[PDB]
């Protein structure tokens, strides 16, 4: 307790003296509260005028419309402690997959120089603004990197005066940068070297790109087995117990040296302790304390969630196969029967799943799975919208399991051979594409944020006719030459000024396992499209006034962006499409 938060919230109470004030009033029941201080601030989602004026029809669907206007009493729970039978199966299980995941990799720190060369090149690190403006200001500047040097020899010193989280189905922890370079350099290895690869991990998905899940889904499917079960836990990273911090801080049992009191220093101080800073409108700040739930950096929380996700479905597999009978307590010939079964079909088990941090699919042995429910509820991962104790519903076709917030349709090419594409609602897609996020947006920026969109449209989604159709409409209203750009960073192959068609190869055909014919396709006539009934089902507005007008009269539209833009070098890429080839 007080003896590894202490000094973090003593430091915050001398920089707010002429504020603090243990406040009477304060709203928390599951954090252990410390004191309040003056502040007084609060960034809404605006529109993207290019992609917008390039999809007219949609301007009066509400579903797209309402994504651009406009729970904390779920961080503010409790999670029991599980029973002593599960914490043997959570310690026996985690102590295999780590084994397992360090067979063909070498724990190591990050770099300075990688961390630097992350900074100057856009990630969302989740950090602060404030004695520099930006990150790219901080990190080239010797005073920073001694504030860096001060802290890192506190953590080696196993103390952290510094490491503070800002709070903001969702809760994102801001971190000063410098707490996060330190973060990064301890257990950015997970992410940098690709500890949740599908080569490595065998359930992960890490890398894989959103070309390759519908194929990884396939794969599943010709196991022997029962339904395929995609069952979501209800606020995953509020029900992260102390026992599940425990069990992730045993990779630092695979490390050596500095790296291994780095490590252990992250895990300890900032991850099994934490201390947060919240904004109350009764505008004030609260300093609060909790030892469980996620808050890490997203990236690592990512490899995390992974990790933990797969040692909880693999322990409802063997609830499932009858390999222990009761949560209560493992008996010593259990935990032999558990260990034994790891060994024997473990690896077997985790090819079973496709799980991409909280997100899972599971195609077990049998149905047994759907109400092997105890130590699921035990370890806290409760099921979303089914009671308790309902057995969970699975799907009989690997077309309709959800994933990754898409589903995937297995699609014929004229030329016979077979391709898994990538989809959801359309009018996701379209009202995602019509929102950006922050000030200071110039028409040039915000032009190749909407390019952007239109090539990922073009390589993920070409199997939609109304995408199809906007991601050519928005190629040919921006100038050719123009890079796209994002300021937030799956693989990003749509990121790039080749030709569209090109990178559709190299993906779809060269690059691609499951395509044993590699004749490249000469032109986007080639490329299918779904049956139009089923891309109906998925939104389109195929068969409306509305759309046949828009697509008949799209020079116009393009013309229009052109336009205001001005007088650019322009490629007009409609003849690309049968129906304005001539
Ligand atoms: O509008 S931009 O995309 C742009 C790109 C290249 C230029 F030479 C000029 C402008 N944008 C500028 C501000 N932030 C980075 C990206
Ligand atoms: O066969 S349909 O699904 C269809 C969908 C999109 C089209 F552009 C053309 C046909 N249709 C048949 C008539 N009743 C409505 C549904
Ligand atoms: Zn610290
Ligand atoms: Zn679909």
């Amino acid at each position: 307790n007080l003896d590894i938060i202490g000094k973090r919230i003593e430091k915050i109470k001398q920089e707010h003296e002429t504020s603090w004030h243990y406040d009477q009033d304060h709203p928390y029941k599951t954090w252990a509260y410390h004191g309040s201080y003056e502040t007084k601030q609060t960034a809404s989602s605006m529109v993207n005028g290019v992609v917008r004026l390039l999809t007219k029809p949609w301007d009066i669907i509400p579903m797209v419309t309402q994504m651009a206007m406009t729970f904390k009493e779920k961080v503010d729970t409790r999670t029991q402690e599980p029973k002593e039978g599960t914490k043997k199966l959570m310690k026996i299980t985690a102590e295999w997959l780590w084994k397992e995941l360090g067979k063909k990799k070498t724990p190591r720190m990050c770099t300075r120089e990688e961390f630097t060369r992350k900074v100057r090149s856009n990630a969302a690190l989740g950090a602060i603004f404030n004695k520099w403006k930006s990150a790219r200001e901080a990190v080239e500047d010797s005073g920073f990197w001694e504030l860096v040097d001060k802290e890192r020899n506190l953590h080696l010193e196993g103390k952290c005066e510094t490491c503070v989280y800002n709070m903001m189905s969702r809760a994102i922890w801001y971190m000063w940068l410098g707490a996060r370079f330190l973060e990064f350099e301890a257990l950015g290895f997970l992410n940098e070297d690709h500890w949740f690869s599908r080569e490595n991990s065998l359930s992960g998905v890490e890398g894989e790109g959103l070309h390759k899940l519908g194929y990884i889904l396939r794969d599943v499917s010709k196991k022997e087995g029962g339904a395929m079960y995609a069952d979501d836990t209800a606020g995953w990273d509020t029900r992260i117990t102390l026992e599940d911090l425990k069990n992730e801080e045993m990779v630092t049992n695979h490390m050596e040296g500095e790296h291994k009191k780095l490590a252990e220093a992250i895990f300890k101080l900032t991850y099994q302790n934490k201390v947060v800073r919240v904004q109350r409108p009764t505008t004030v700040m609260d300093i609060i304390s909790r030892r469980d739930q996620r808050g890490s950096g997203q990236v690592v929380t990512y490899g995390l969630n992974t990790f933990t996700n797969m040692e909880a479905q693999l322990i409802r597999q063997m609830e499932g196969e009858g390999v222990f009978k009761s949560i209560q307590h493992l008996t010593v010939t259990e935990e032999i029967a558990v260990k034994n079964w790891l060994v024997r079909v473990g690896r077997e088990r985790l090819s079973r799943m496709a799980i991409s941090g909280d997100d899972c699919v599971v195609k077990p042995l049998d149905d047994r799975f759907a109400s092997a429910l105890t130590a699921l509820n035990d370890m806290g991962k409760v099921r979303k919208d089914i009671q308790q104790w309902e057995p969970s519903r699975g799907w009989n076709d690997w077309t309709q399991v959800p994933f990754c917030s898409h589903h995937f349709h297995e699609l014929i090419m004229k030329d016979g051979r077979v391709l898994v594409v990538p989809c959801r609602n359309q009018d996701e897609l379209i009202g995602r594409a019509r929102i950006s996020q922050g000030a200071g947006w110039s028409l040039r920026e915000t032009a190749c944020l909407g390019k952007s969109y239109a090539q990922m449209w073009s390589l993920m989604y070409f199997h939609r006719r109304d995408l199809r159709l906007a991601a050519n409409a928005i190629c040919s209203a921006v100038p050719s030459h123009w890079v796209p750009t994002s300021r937030t960073t799956a693989t990003h192959e749509w990121m790039t000024t080749e030709d569209m068609l090109t990178v559709w190869n190299r993906v779809w055909i060269q690059e691609n396992p499951w395509m044993e014919d590699k004749t490249p396709v000469e032109s986007w006539e080639e490329i299918p499209y779904l049956g139009k009934r089923e891309d109906q089902w998925c939104g389109s507005l195929i068969g409306l006034t509305s759309r046949a007008t828009w697509a008949k009269n799209i020079q116009t539209a393009i013309n229009q962006v052109r336009s205001l833009i001005g007088n650019e070098e322009y490629t007009d890429y409609m003849p690309s499409m049968k129906r304005f080839r001539r």
